DNA sequence: CCCCCCCCCCCCCCC
DNA sequence: GGGGGGGGGGGGGGG
């Protein structure tokens, strides 16, 4: 999977008229800029290309739309392009537009208007829809990428960036998603409705199969018809007996396979999560952090066996363990939060390597502003011959930029800047 | 008027076995250390003491308090004790005990014990209060600042210094704190309702006159009738009178609020308009601004008490637009940041007193340095007042440099995490 | 009449 | 809005 090229068109302070473009580096994409000028817009703008979703706060009131008091004009049209390859060889273009008009009255009403998904092969084009509904599933579909990783993990928001060090109820929210719970819960209860019914269906046929031979008895129509119902309805006895323990053999297994799936991944994910703290964080007060997870089980036969998972991020000092929820300094949440979203990245999505990250040294010190950029050279260096990686990286932080060493990667940046008339503009730069 | 010294035992990452204690300077107190060493952890304790609120998310579970299990005890007890100078020259000490139990049931569970409010003449202590209840009253009083503004405002919690760019109804609920208009609408509906008693009263007293006018008419005893209708006539003309007096009274109080909250916003965007002009690098934002909305019609709660809606805009040229859903996240962090010093000036004027933890997050290099350079200025103008007590904690380095400190100080602090990992707080001295 | 202590209420907080 | 914990308040009791 590879994304290649972003355009954007009259959104937030980007500009109505002339559409400003971006070609994404392998293995990384350095954009530099001052505060306003436009970087968190462009992460912005591949969220909405690949899920459709809008910023949070933003997707009603047209915040989104460049504001057409700002241009003069009554009615704005926002539009959004990304072209990029789906994990077989194939080339695709995602067109989004929103318009904001001004009526008369000075409302403000903002539409989703028509958006295409086009294949180009050797060149042309072809149409595969037109519809915003399929646009979610098939961009996502092409690139390899489930929504639920696009949204919490690849393009999370910045003011979102934090969502693992949230409450509970929030953090179980997003794993439920990630890990799509609520998918296998539905196949198991089928199954077990399906399985009940099939029981119900047994006890009257064990009735009419007692009723068909006793007839055979007596007739022993006549005895050699007798026998014929009586042997067609015992083995639509027999036959629906199998049929109860397959679903419940079947409906065992589903939950078995499920149960060991999540264990692997959460072993695989508190595995990464350990390298990266152990060796990024320079403090001496916590050893390492930790997702552990508490399943609830509820059992009844009637509801059968429901699992409910519960999250917690721990630290480690020593012997103790306790919740970092309520318990983790400013600078603590932003390196765990960036760290637990690579760890998701690495084993939800282990081979494409693409993931956004919005201005990393937020609140972290010098020490760890150092190990940081480090540690992210060294996750290029170990995977940039793989050429799996599209790592996009938003910083005005100069400290972290002369430590992450990108020249050895790099030939060229982006800087994000705002022109004489205010409008965001993207320029391509030389790495010296 | 001022501050004078904190002490903090095992609070957090403080052990619970040796106090740690700081001293405020005047103009500014300087507190730097490395993520996780605990330096927020200290403006929390600032707001304890003076407040006694805890810090968000840390109510429930004992977070605030250090953890039992760190020790090899069951039970830790946290001390802080914080000494100050009243508005008159009189000096006190306020001290707040708390503490965490690990119940026979296995998890944590934290109780208040007893508190204290202690007057020093100097050889002599005296409890002035143990009201844990009483506490924050009196020493609001003595300090010289409203409880919601030590709340929101001087000792705001790291993870809340952005409230002001929250949305709508949080903001209002804010300000609404911030103006206590509760008390004196309450007052507006105890006089409306003798005013309209009185207006009762005249309605029956207006129809007795007619009648004693008639009888007058009619003896034209005649001395009995003209001095029955005079009397009644003069207590006419005397509720007539009373009903003004109440209703004019009534009108003066509901003025004068209307004409504080006027006067206030009017201030305080001045001020946010002036540190704008002079702290914001960058041209696409010439101010900011508050706007009041008052709702069209006072909802009725035991009175009538206005609603105000409160937004805040970016001007640029002609246009204005909410900033909510709309503004980067360095310009975030900067219009919260002025909002409180403004905020600070506005309402308690007299004692120059504010913590900014972190002030430069999310800030580029420019609006990091032009920052120190307004903060500055502002200690150079108001140093020779005496009133101002600027505690400032960061770890950013060009900041620092840019701050020049060593014009208003001679030494700052430095928060350690010791070899056992407990926080500790070293003071280190400045050539100047 | 002051207040002190306990248990319980209710209140703020967080969901 | 509700639920739960804890602070505070409330009422009864004693100093
Ligand atoms: N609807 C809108 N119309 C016009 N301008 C807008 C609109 N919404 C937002 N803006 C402005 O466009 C800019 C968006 O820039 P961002 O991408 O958030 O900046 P940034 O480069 O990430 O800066 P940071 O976060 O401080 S490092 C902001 O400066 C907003 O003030
Ligand atoms: N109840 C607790 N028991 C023990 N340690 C705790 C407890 N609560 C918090 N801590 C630790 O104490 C530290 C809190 O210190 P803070 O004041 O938040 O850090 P800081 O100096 O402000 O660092 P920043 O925000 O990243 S610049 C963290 O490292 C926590 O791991
Ligand atoms: N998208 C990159 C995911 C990733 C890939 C590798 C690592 S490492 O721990 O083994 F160095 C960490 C994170
Ligand atoms: N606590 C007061 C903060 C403050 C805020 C603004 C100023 S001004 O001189 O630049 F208008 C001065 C002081
Ligand atoms: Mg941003
Ligand atoms: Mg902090």
């Amino acid at each position: 999977s590879k994304i290649e090229k972003l355009s954007i068109l009259g959104v937030r302070s980007f500009g109505p008229h002339h559409p400003e473009t971006i070609a994404f580096n392998t293995p990384l994409t350095l954009i530099v800029g001052y505060n306003g000028s436009g970087k968190t817009t462009v992460i912005e703008c591949l969220k909405y290309a690949t899920t459709g979703e809008l910023p949070p706060n933003s997707t009603r009131n047209g915040a989104f739309i460049h504001d057409p008091d700002l241009v003069g004009e009554k009615e704005v049209r926002a539009q959004v392009k990304l072209s990029f390859r789906s994990t077989i060889g194939e080339s695709y273009v995602v067109t989004r537009n929103i318009q904001l008009l001004v009526q008369r009255n000075n409302k403000r009403t903002q539409k989703t208007l028509e958006g295409s998904l086009l294949l180009r092969n050797n060149g042309e084009r072809t149409v595969i829809s037109t519809r915003v509904a399929e646009l979610d599933k098939l961009v996502s579909e092409k690139l390899g990428v489930p929504p639920a990783i696009l949204d919490a993990v690849i393009f999370c928001h910045q003011d979102d960036s934090l969502w693992p060090m949230s409450e509970p109820a929030a953090l179980k929210k997003r794993f439920d998603e990630i890990f799509e719970a609520q998918k296998y819960t539905k196949v198991i209860e089928n199954i077990r409705l399906l399985k009940k019914k099939k029981g119900d269906e047994l006890k009257i046929l064990k009735e009419r199969e007692v009723q068909d031979k006793a007839n055979k008895e007596r007739a022993e129509l006549d005895l050699k018809d007798a026998k014929a119902k009586y042997k067609e309805t015992h083995i639509k006895v027999e036959t629906t007996k199998a049929a109860i323990e397959d679903l419940g053999r079947g409906m065992a297994a589903v939950d078995h396979a499920i149960m060991q799936y999540h264990s692997k991944m959460m072993e695989q994910i508190n595995r990464t999560i350990a390298e990266l703290w152990q060796s990024t964080y320079q403090g001496t007060d916590i050893d390492t952090i930790q997702i552990r997870s508490d399943v609830e089980s509820t059992t009844s036969s009637d509801s059968g066996t429901r699992r409910n998972y519960n999250y917690r991020v721990s630290m480690v000092k020593g012997d103790t363990e306790m919740d970092m929820r309520g318990r983790c300094s400013a600078g603590q949440k932003v390196l765990a939060s960036i760290i637990i979203r690579l760890a998701l990245a690495e084993s939800f999505c282990a081979n494409c390597g693409l993931i956004a990250l919005d201005q990393p040294t937020t609140n972290l010190d010098s020490d760890n502003i150092r190990s940081l950029a480090e540690s992210l050279h060294g996750i290029i260096k170990a995977r940039q011959a793989q050429g799996n990686l599209q790592l996009i990286v938003i910083t005005h932080d100069e400290e972290f930029l002369k430590y992450m060493q990108c020249s050895d990667f790099c030939d060229d940046f982006y800087r994000v800047k705002r022109d004489e008339k205010q409008n965001s503009v993207i320029v391509r730069e030389s790495i010296t």
